[PDB]
């Protein structure tokens, strides 16, 4: 039980004791319990609660989660994000919200790791809770332009790095010996030739935004949510699916530098891509079932070529990200060698495609 900041306890007393009902209004600052979840420097989390001598007067939580922040436009869309989640029981229900981080309902789970990933019962959860995810309705623009607008914004940024490190200096020059440029226009033709609806799409669906709720784990259906919304938006359906899919390569709980382990063999087998896919497309078209083996045959077999081009981008943005994550991030992460592992399954996953 790892114990916050004096500054920072007295802080979540406080918002805790006014934005929470009941028990937590009269809750005395020696009896207020807090333990840090996850520490650094942003979005910083805690556990706080009542004491266990301390009954509850109605509804309110014993329990909860204080996220710690520590641009305006992104706070707005986060929230509002946030708050209609929870409204729709789709995230954790929403506590408190203020300038330097919310309260949100604890959730007693653990995250997934990546083997777990391809269990089948894990698999098709995950299919139907995305599927759950891409029919909502949310106040946000609708134009797909997050995709290659978030893969020109970072290229830019990248060609124009100057490192100082002999070794970021060489793995650069590497990258960039691609002709990036002309690589994401290649990539823009290919993915403007191949339908795919746009919908909410999370953008980040790895195991460790997915939880496994505690006491479902031996549950075959409802043991998961998924969460950590921030960088949802309308995109391609295939986006989300296909950076789903390779995120079943990548693990990132390597204790050793570079900090993470990739194996381009465990990318989903076809047979384990028709059964993610066998379960979000009822979830996602509830009267699919329906349709002649014939019909769901080719909706199916054209969903596998949408997810598995557009997985193609999910290496390319993810590449990019890690580059800048190098120059800017000031955390302990093997990024350029992880950039070089999305592009080295960047070009595999080209060459198996034919393109
Ligand atoms: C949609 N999109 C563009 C993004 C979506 C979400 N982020 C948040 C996002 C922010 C920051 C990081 C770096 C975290 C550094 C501290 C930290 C270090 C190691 C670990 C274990 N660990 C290591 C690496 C890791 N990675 C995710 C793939 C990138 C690698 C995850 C967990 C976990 C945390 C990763 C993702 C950034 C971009």
């Amino acid at each position: 039980d790892e114990q916050p900041e004096p500054r920072t306890r007295r802080r979540a007393y406080l918002w805790c004791k006014e934005f929470l009902p009941g028990a937590w209004r009269g809750l005395r600052e020696d009896e207020f319990h807090i333990s840090v979840i996850r520490g650094g420097l942003s979005n910083m989390l805690f556990q706080c609660s009542l004491p266990d001598t301390t009954a509850t007067l109605g509804d309110e939580p014993r329990k909860v989660l204080l996220r710690l922040y520590g641009g305006a436009e992104a706070m707005v869309l986060e929230s509002v994000m946030f708050a209609i989640l929870a409204e729709r029981s789709l995230g954790p229900k929403l506590y408190g919200i203020f300038p330097q981080g919310r309260l949100e309902q604890f959730i007693p789970s653990r995250r997934l790791d990546t083997e777990e990933l391809s269990l089948p019962d894990i698999s098709a959860e995950i299919a139907e809770k995305m599927a759950t995810f891409h029919g909502m309705k949310m106040p946000f623009n609708k134009e797909p332009k997050w995709l290659f607008g978030t893969m020109e914004k970072y290229l830019k940024e990248v060609l124009r790095i100057k490192f100082t490190e002999e070794s970021r200096i060489k793995k650069l020059h590497k990258l960039l010996s691609y002709n990036l440029p002309l690589e994401l226009e290649n990539l823009r033709s290919l993915l403007e030739s191949t339908p795919s609806p746009v919908v909410f799409c999370h953008n980040d669906c790895q195991e460790g935004n997915i939880l496994l709720l505690e006491g479902r784990e031996n549950s075959e259906k409802q043991k998961l949510m998924l969460i950590d919304f921030e960088y949802s938006s309308y995109n391609y359906r295939g986006f989300d699916i296909g950076n789903h899919f390779c995120e079943w390569m990548y693990d990132y709980s390597y204790e050793k530098y570079p900090f993470f382990r990739a194996n381009i063999r465990k990318y989903p087998t076809k047979k384990q891509q028709l059964h993610f896919i066998s379960s979000y497309l009822p979830a996602f078209q509830n009267d699919f079932e329906n349709l002649s083996t014939e019909e769901k045959s080719i909706i199916k077999e054209e969903m596998l070529l949408e997810v598995n081009r557009f997985a193609l981008a999910s290496h390319f943005l993810w590449g990019l990200w890690s580059i800048v994550q190098a120059k800017i991030s000031s955390i302990e992460f093997g990024y350029m060698d992880y950039a070089q592992a999305r592009f080295d399954a960047y070009f595999h996953q080209k060459r198996k495609l034919g393109v």
